[PDB]
């Protein structure tokens, strides 16, 4: 070891921790680190808006399991990340944001961009610190990295900033400890056999067990989950954050039976999943028959809203496998599961077939379902959807996408936070992580306007993305809530903008589609010329399931009207 | 068959159902609705003279019993009087619940009586700090906060809940009162991964001088799996103030008078439920120059701080210790380093303990405080069983003398890593009410005692059989010493020759003064037979504790003590 | 100038800012400052509990107008001040708390007493900072001092901490600027003549104008206030924080007519006073006839709860004088004022006379009013109450004191915060500020137990205080609310403690009184042998006005039942 500046040690820490790319937007306050990363051969993915850098890191970590890194300058560089940080905090995604900040001598004197970054981010981070001791910077980075995994909290974003004078200070070689530089393995807490046995007992007693998966299940490869489904005879639901773990053809996979599974299950088993608004707060109003069991590697997925008759705090894979083993010699009763599955096959197959022929709305424009029809028709022709990363974003478009996207290797979307604008940044992070296939993002026009200039970033860094815009000249789920519940549409219309032209202005391939029969051809050309955008002129006369269920209205007790009605009855 | 009842009734029931049989507090209007309901269910109310003392009593209760304890305080100054005791619990990572009063929702921000931002003041030193504005969700919020106090979504420590008085009085329909939120919950038991267990056993097989240092998380076990691992590993053993009492004094590993020698030479430091904070030299290579590091804990607050393990086990510590012991089944440890320390320890500790009975008066003619520990040792097996006694220490010099003078105790409590002066009397009261059969003896500096002296009243009114012994040296003496030695000017560190026995008698406790060291055993004997009691010992200012000699008072740049700091300064210049 | 350590410059800053005493409790982290203060001859008033030091500083500033200073060590030294800081923040009293904290190199490493002091205090301070730049420490002190006066906020407490390594760092002489060292005058914003004229117009139109005073009025000597009372014919009420500004014999002074003034005034003029719970939130329910005008040097006494038809933001003295001048040639209609005054003379005189002969309660013990009777009887004999600083504290005792203490040079009490325990610390700060007269504090036994050991501090520093304890073996306003509203008394009884014995154990003169006829003699002996305590064995059978009006109950909308009833009617 030799005496080297803090900036050098930070670049080395990152590379040794397995960071081969940093997302960011340059400023003077972070230039010392930016320079050292480039000199070590860490790829710098520079963006048009720092928020997008943090979104890219989110997508990288969620897909790969490797903690990802954004770097931004002081002041507006940091404040531009708050949305993307909050989004990662809600989704419990490990990531590190490195911020610039003013030299220590000028503290509180009104130097350029002295604002309280750590106080702004503290509520939505696992850690937010200013590092004022050159010798301790390495230690602070390693500890923050561990806290991003969930140590002393739960998985999510961490923020570190180093005053520019400290970045330039040398650290003597004695104080540069290998144990802080090196990569660390993930923790693997194991289940207690008595909890495993108690869950197996509940499964044996249940007639309609159901497993709902989430983030923590999606950190596994799905095989231990499938073992437990086979051993238990449980029905299976996933969530936006846990798609892709169980084959569609599995006798448990009943994705078109969400309401029926929740209404009738007598044993809800959550696997790395919150009982947040997406699952009716786990309310007895939404699960009127269910006993509850919770399995997770974080109490953020054990204690919220409902408590388990058993709760297992362990690596979910190990817990699923242990419970499967414990059900050695059990003959599951699968008759409810099988009855749902027979209905599911009809419902899901009729729905997927109908995507190819959805009528234009009353305004003469494409129904957005035809986008998902066209993608389905191209499967096995010009792309393999089973190898493809799919992304959805928007309001009505997002709700249609949840039903229209049925084969994907991986799925990302606006998340429980409802974070519009993720589509393009996510696509870029996904595409640079998995350079072999195009990544396909389908987005509302409203959501796309937030991050459209990142098309430039995809072109400059050669991220092979296809963006498909549902261009309905509107914030349409908003416009619909305005008409139905208020009788006045105001400030929710957009214009017939040329998003293909925006894409072409930033060097991407672009095409506009007004005729639904042109979709397959346009998506074929976009895939062969990624990065590319397909601007689809879509109808305003198409209510998504989210629209129909009052998501826009914000009821008192539940996100959706039917759940809220059930909660009002429970409360009497 | 549940009925519609007020939030205040549901809170009292939640607490009782979670195993709460006592609440420490001080009444105010904002919390009276809960206070009343606790009394009507038969939960004992231990009312104090200062809310901070209530939170100290809860801390002592949880630390000793493992049962999360509860303090209840009114809005405004009731809540703000808890901040020190909350911070203390936060540093020590002790689960506890503080329930605060606060103004009715309609008056928010309007200058109602005692509207201050309690949650913002406490957020930095709690695992959770919330105002509960939805009557039907109060039970849920209590149960989740209780789990966060155990360490869920954070690490063990204090949580804060406050319920606006209008919410306390609102009815909750019976369908919304869920059994799953009312019922007591078992502690979590994450288990070790066998590959980590194997990797630690491999490091132990390869070490020549393994050493285990225990802390809080070890002290949550009964010590028997720790002993199994000591036996299988041949490791030397050190404890810390927060982990006394787990290993028999005569165990071949127990080498408490060889602290420097263990740290200087160990080639494998194993932390068990212990932080590498200032009390262990930040785990610095300057203080552990030969050590590989392994960390075992049920919380990463005792795995990632300052040093990283070659292996880190995140599990219930008992299970991890037992697993590693099993893995060493056929290992024959090399115990020659441990045994050589142990032989020197036996003599050093025995000579130290013997000399306590005869320590000379200082140049000012007053008792050396070590004679307090001599007297207690002399009474062991006569009028008290030290092995069954909860010992407490507090102060500056007195506390440092206590760390060597208190060697036999069932359990030990003190000022903590936070250096929280004034814990002695509140801790003794919580300890005595938890263990009413048992001797409870607290030894304190005069300076520390003045912070919570009026709690003697609480001990008398609630019949807490405590003995407080005051090292009355008319000074904040570790401070006075640092002033003289490093600054050449003693100012604002002298106190007076106060009659602390008279203070105790004024509050209906037994009290006696001792000026002659030969009177100490008799005065402590009379105090034990007449508890609650105070013994006011007139002690010397001419007596430097180890803490005093090592520069604790000076606050060096890198380490709490001069010798460690010198070692760190050398490390920084390689 | 020469190169000197930060610790030296801090001691010099304080002395040059007019600080001749610092209240505190020693620790290693602040020893460098403590030492330098002593070497410059600043008196160190060392206490038994840091909270008491901050209370002492509060009392000094409230009485003298000089910003006062407490100094405490890291960790529990700082956390022991939070109550006294909150109290000063509620009362808007300028003061500076200097805290110790760990050296910068050990930040976040678990050094001794590293807790987030600034985050704990930020919500109840005008400023809370860690000072990490030796050269900028002086500047930070001067700016914080200004913010304690109300610059960039409103008057109140500020907190500064200096890491011990920074305290020991030298500052070159160039960077030690005279402008930061020197004392600064208070600000004196002036009224706008059009606002002055608009208030005079409202007074001319009013038939029952009333002035209520507060903190900002009490920063004046009362003479401009009396000029405006004379010019306006207004009735006058003060509050606990504004006693002593208007002679008792003034035709406006109607202190026994509080309810009548609020019910019937058609023009409420607040002068440096909040419309907080102490004035019924200024609700139309409590002031049903009143137009509102607000005068203050801080918007903290202009915008809360009621807005003025006119609001004057100015030095209150100047504003009162300007409005008096503007009422040149007005003949006030004083008939309502005079009618209140005639009733007030009877009510207040009967009340004061009855204090001398109040019967023992049913339990055979002294009614606490006899304490105020005895003090009244000694006036002009062994003390001059008109030159005496009176302090009250407790529950029932505090409410009796508000009526029983009618002549004092100055009055302090538990404040709008209801801060039990202030009595002894306040008495000590008052006595060291005004060494010529004994200071008299009357306290409940409950409140006294919080700070009783400060009797030691009064003895060691020779603060000539007399403490009189209403020893009713109870938190009695609490016990009464328990009996009346709940039918169960539990955890509100105390014991028949020997507080005289506690005082004597700390070297003070002490005496116990069981016979009300012994009060004058005991108080005479206490005054001649201060510091002294008189332990009065008092009745539990005595409801204070606060007790009778439901203060203990905490109604939904107002602090007191009758105000709350009026608010409930207003809300229908
Ligand atoms: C750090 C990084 C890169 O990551 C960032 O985030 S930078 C953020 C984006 N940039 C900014 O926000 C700008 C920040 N800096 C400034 O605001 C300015 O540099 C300053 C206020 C600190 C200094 O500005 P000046 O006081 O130098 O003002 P200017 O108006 O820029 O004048 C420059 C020169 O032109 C002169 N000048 C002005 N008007 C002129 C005129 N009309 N004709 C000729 N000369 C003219 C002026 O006198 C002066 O010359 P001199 O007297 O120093 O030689
Ligand atoms: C409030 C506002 C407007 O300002 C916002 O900010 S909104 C923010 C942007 N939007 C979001 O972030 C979305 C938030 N909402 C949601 O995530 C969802 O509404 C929910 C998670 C709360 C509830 O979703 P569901 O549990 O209904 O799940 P979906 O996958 O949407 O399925 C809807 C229906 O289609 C069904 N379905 C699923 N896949 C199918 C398939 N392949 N074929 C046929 N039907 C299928 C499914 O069973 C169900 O029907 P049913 O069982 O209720 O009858
Ligand atoms: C800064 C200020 C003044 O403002 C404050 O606020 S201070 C706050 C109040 N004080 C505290 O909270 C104490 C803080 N400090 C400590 O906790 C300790 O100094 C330390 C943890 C940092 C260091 O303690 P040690 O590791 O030195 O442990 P001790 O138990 O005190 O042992 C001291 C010595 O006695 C030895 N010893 C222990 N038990 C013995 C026995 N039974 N017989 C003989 N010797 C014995 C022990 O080995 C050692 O000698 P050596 O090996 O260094 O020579
Ligand atoms: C909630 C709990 C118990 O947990 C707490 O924490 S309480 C905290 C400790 N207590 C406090 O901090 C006190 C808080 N409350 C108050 O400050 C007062 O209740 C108040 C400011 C809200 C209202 O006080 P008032 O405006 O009633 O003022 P007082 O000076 O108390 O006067 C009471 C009555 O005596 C009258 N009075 C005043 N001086 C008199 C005199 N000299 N002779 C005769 N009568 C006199 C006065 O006019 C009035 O009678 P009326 O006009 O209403 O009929
Ligand atoms: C940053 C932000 N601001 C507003 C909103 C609120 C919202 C959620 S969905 C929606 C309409 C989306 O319009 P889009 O054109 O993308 O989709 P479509 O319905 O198919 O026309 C809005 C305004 C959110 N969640 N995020
Ligand atoms: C609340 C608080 N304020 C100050 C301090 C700083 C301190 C730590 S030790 C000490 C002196 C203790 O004097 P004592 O009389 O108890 O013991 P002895 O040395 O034997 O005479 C001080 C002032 C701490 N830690 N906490
Ligand atoms: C730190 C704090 N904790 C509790 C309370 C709540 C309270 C306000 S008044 C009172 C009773 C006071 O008893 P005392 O004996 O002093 O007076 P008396 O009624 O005449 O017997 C309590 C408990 C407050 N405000 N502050
Ligand atoms: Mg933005
Ligand atoms: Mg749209
Ligand atoms: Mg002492
Ligand atoms: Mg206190
Ligand atoms: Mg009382």
């Amino acid at each position: 070891r030799q005496s080297v500046p803090v900036a050098s040690l930070v670049a080395e820490f990152l590379q040794e921790h397995g960071v081969d790319r940093v997302f960011g937007l340059q400023g003077g306050h972070i230039q010392p680190i930016w320079d050292q990363l480039a000199r070590r051969g860490v790829r710098i993915v520079d963006v048009r808006d720092e928020g997008s850098a943090v979104h890219m890191a989110h997508a990288h970590t969620e897909l790969t399991g490797q903690t990802a890194v954004a770097m931004v300058t002081a002041g507006p560089g940091v404040t531009n990340t708050v949305t993307a940080v909050a989004n990662a905090s809600v989704s419990r995604i490990p990531l590190l944001v490195i911020g610039g900040c003013p030299p220590i001598p000028q503290s509180n004197m009104g130097p350029l961009q002295d604002i309280p970054h750590t106080a702004i981010l503290e509520p939505i981070t696992r850690l937010a610190r200013t590092l004022r001791s050159a010798d301790q910077v390495l230690r602070e980075f390693d500890e923050a990295w561990a806290r991003a995994s969930g140590d002393r909290g739960e998985p999510g974003p961490v923020y570190l900033e180093i005053p520019t004078d400290v970045l330039r200070r040398d650290v003597p070689p004695a104080l540069q400890m290998r144990e802080h530089l090196r990569a660390k393995p993930k923790r693997r807490p194991q289940p207690h056999p008595d909890d495993v046995a108690a869950v197996a007992d509940l499964i044996r007693a249940a007639e309609k067990p159901a497993i709902i998966s989430g983030r923590g299940a999606r950190t596994t490869d799905g095989t231990d989950l499938v073992r437990l489904l086979d051993a238990s005879g449980a029905a299976y639901l996933d969530t936006q954050e846990s798609r892709g773990l169980v084959p569609d053809s599995h006798p448990a996979a009943v994705g078109s039976a969400r309401s029926a599974v929740m209404r009738d299950t007598d044993l809800l088993i959550t696997v790395g999943r919150q009982l947040d608004y997406q699952l009716g707060m786990g309310s007895p109003a939404v699960f009127p028959h269910a006993k509850v069991v919770r399995i997770a590697d974080t109490a953020s997925e054990l204690i919220d809203n409902r408590r388990g008759e058993v709760e297992i705090l362990a690596e979910p894979g190990a817990a699923l496998a242990a419970i499967a083993d414990a059900l050695k010699d059990h003959t599951p009763d699968t008759s409810w599961r099988d009855e749902l599955k027979a209905k599911h096959r009809k419902r899901a197959e009729d729905y997927r077939q109908a995507l190819h022929s959805t009528e234009n709305g009353a305004d003469g424009h494409i129904h957005p379902n035809r986008i998902f029809g066209a993608l389905d028709a191209l499967d096995g022709d010009v792309l393999d959807l089973g190898e493809t990363i799919m992304i959805a974003d928007g309001g009505d478009l997002l709700s249609f996408g949840r039903l229209g996207i049925t084969k994907a290797r991986r799925y990302l979307d606006a998340g429980a936070f409802g974070c519009l604008g993720v589509a393009t940044p996510f696509a870029i992070g996904a595409a640079l992580a998995y350079p072999d296939r195009p990544v396909v993002a389908v987005t509302g026009d409203g959501a796309f306007g937030i991050t459209a200039t990142e098309i430039d970033t995809a072109v400059r860094h050669d991220a092979k993305i296809v963006v498909i815009v549902s261009n309905n000249r509107a914030w349409n789920i908003a416009r619909y809530d305005q008409a139905e519940n208020y009788g006045l549409v105001v400030g929710t219309d957009l214009a017939d903008s040329d998003y293909a032209g925006v894409a072409r202005a930033f060097g991407a391939h672009g095409e506009r589609v007004t005729d639904p029969a042109e979709l397959e051809g346009a998506i074929r050309r976009a895939l062969a010329n990624a990065p590319a955008l397909v601007d689809v002129v879509t109808t305003q006369d198409a209510a998504s399931p989210d629209s129909g269920k009052g998501l826009g209205f914000v009821p008192d007790y539940q996100a959706l009207t039917p759940w809220n009605d059930a909660e009002v009855a429970r409360r009497q």
